């Protein structure tokens, strides 16, 4: 019984440390196809399940311009992982949570690993794990590569949540009447197409001028957008995500 897992996260949040802690010496070097960027893969067993762990290049966000974000995003959207672990810096969680929302809009299964929880405790931070699960709709595990906190529970959660396919997660962030109308237009236009991607996600990246999806959207016959229109959609979407994240932090962090 094999489970394929990807580690996603911003640069310098503690992904490598968590990767090492989970896999030990059972890891291997290789290259991603077509680039020189190192691909790290590791293996660990848990209750007779065998987990293959891929560490993705660090990404502040999941655009499509830098080679690291191309690699990571292509894997997330087009790859074969059964679930993803979003590794977040517990101490300064804002950018990590923004990255998470991006993944949730792709409609992939994700576990939130709030790592460096030892530095959170040390600095007097109070993080409500159940408030996080409530606003994010996914399993949350507090981890520390320094203390070992949560490592085993994360392994348990990986096999448990990989086997839980009856109850699904759904995020729909309301972007306001205007952006929602345009999303509706785009979904209705792609309704009879063979999108290998979530249409709401497709529409969002198209409106905001994503290099991949804006270009593909136009290909499929959607209207071209001015620089001002793309800049404006991108800003509105970003602002709404930031607002949601600020509310999550408000509710879950004391
Ligand atoms: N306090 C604390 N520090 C950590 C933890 N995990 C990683 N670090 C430190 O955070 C820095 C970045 O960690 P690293 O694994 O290289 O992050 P990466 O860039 O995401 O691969 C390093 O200095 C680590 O020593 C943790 O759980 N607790």
């Amino acid at each position: 019984h094999m489970v394929k897992v990807a580690l996603a996260g911003c640069p310098n949040v503690g992904k490598t440390s968590l990767f090492n802690a989970l896999t030990g010496t059972k890891q291997y070097v290789a290259n991603w196809p077509g680039v020189t960027v190192e691909k790290k893969e590791g293996v660990f067993t848990y209750k007779g399940y065998t987990i293959n762990l891929i560490d993705l290049p660090g990404t502040y966000s999941l655009g499509y311009s830098s080679i690291d974000e191309k690699i990571a995003r292509d894997y997330l959207l087009k790859g074969d992982a059964d679930l993803v672990i979003l590794v977040a810096d517990s101490v300064n969680p804002e950018q990590s949570l923004y990255l998470l929302l991006e993944i949730l809009e792709m409609e992939k299964k994700v576990i939130l690993a709030m790592t460096a929880i030892d530095e959170a405790k040390k600095t007097g931070m109070k993080i409500d794990r159940y408030e996080l699960q409530k606003h994010l709709g996914i399993p949350v595990v507090f981890t520390s590569s320094v203390t070992g906190e949560g490592l085993e529970e994360l392994k348990e959660k990986i096999v448990e949540y990989a086997q839980k396919n009856t109850i699904l997660h759904r995020m729909i962030l309301d972007y306001g009447e205007k952006v929602e109308s345009e999303i509706k237009k785009v979904e209705n236009f792609l309704r009879d197409k063979k999108l290998r991607i979530n249409p709401r996600y497709f529409a969002l990246k198209y409106l905001s001028g994503d290099p991949e999806f804006y270009s593909e959207g136009v290909k499929l016959g959607l209207p071209e957008l001015s620089e001002e229109e793309r800049i404006g959609y991108r800003l509105l979407i970003a602002k709404r995500k930031r607002e949601y994240v600020e509310n999550v932090v408000k509710e879950a962090f004391a």
